């Protein structure tokens, strides 16, 4: 409130409001996240302080953690646009495929890094994915909410998330970049789940061992069949469709890791193009 000249609200995330701000001494422009409650517990400050060492060029740098008074502010490197806006700005033509590829490759590297340190994101979405004028894309935030990108194990009530929930969300985002429609626009938990079911078929014990004994699994679920995958993401080529489907496996254990996804044939001719951004 003292050290930081608020320039503008850029929105609210799940655990607080985010401002573009200017550091009053250093002149640095930064993303200021105010966190909002019973005094700011011991646990959270420690966990958050771990994230100051989670540094990768595809992860939005956490610059500073300020616990002052009762209050907690997170200070981040500011990026100029999010992918949501950039997709809206690209609706008429679609993001060029080489750019889509580059972005996916980069995010998978950010995930591979975070995952090898046992940190998950758990709410990856187009509003969380941040781009600059140099052709880079970064993951933001590791601590009405949208369900479009929730993994089916989360919706089916598994308490113990794995790295595979991020692979799932990334898969949904990939598809969305490619088709310019959201893959699974659920407006509630069951709507989300049944939209997943309609496209990939109701999962069973064959494709997902252990599924029928999950907390919110119901034997009364409608049993839809898998839709053809070339129907789902035209005009994604065969390499991309193949990679997509390994990212969208029901069973989190069969779901491709970030690291293996980086080795997929889809990325053989990957490049880093520079987009046109209107700021
Ligand atoms: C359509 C106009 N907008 C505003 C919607 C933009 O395109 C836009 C958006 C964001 C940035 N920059 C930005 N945003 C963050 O967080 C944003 C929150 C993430 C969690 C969910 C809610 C939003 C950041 N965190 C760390 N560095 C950040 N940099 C620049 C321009």
């Amino acid at each position: 409130m003292e050290n930081f000249q608020k320039v503008e609200k850029i929105g609210e995330g799940t655990y607080g409001v985010v401002y573009k701000a200017r550091n009053k001494l250093t002149g640095e422009v930064v993303a200021l996240k105010k966190i909002r409650t019973e005094g700011v517990p011991s646990t959270a400050i420690r966990e958050i302080s771990l994230l100051k060492e989670l540094n990768h060029p595809n992860i939005v740098k956490l610059l500073d953690v300020i616990h002052t008074e009762n209050k907690l502010y997170l200070v981040f490197e500011f990026l100029h646009q999010d992918l949501k806006k950039f997709m809206d700005a690209s609706a008429l033509t679609g993001i060029p495929l080489p750019l889509i590829k580059s972005y996916l490759f980069q995010l998978l590297q950010g995930l591979a890094f975070c995952h090898s340190h046992r940190v998950l994101h758990r709410d990856l979405k187009p509003q969380n994915l941040l781009i600059n004028t140099e052709g880079a894309i970064k993951l933001a935030d590791f601590g009405v909410v949208t369900l479009w990108y929730r993994a089916p194990e989360i919706l089916l009530g598994c308490k113990y998330y794995s790295t595979a929930v991020d692979i799932w969300s990334l898969g949904c985002i990939f598809a969305e970049m490619v088709t310019r429609r959201a893959l699974f626009p659920g407006d509630s938990e069951i709507d989300q789940l049944f939209r997943i079911f309609r496209t990939l078929g109701t999962p069973d014990e064959v494709v997902w061992p252990g599924v029928t004994s999950m907390p919110d699994y119901k034997p009364s679920f409608p049993k839809w069949a898998r839709q053809d995958f070339s129907k789902v993401v035209p005009p994604l080529d065969e390499d991309g469709r193949s990679l997509l489907s390994q990212m969208l496996h029901y069973d989190p254990n069969k779901r491709i890791s970030a690291k293996a996804a980086l080795a997929h044939p889809f990325f053989q001719d990957v490049t880093k193009p520079v987009p046109h951004l209107r700021l």
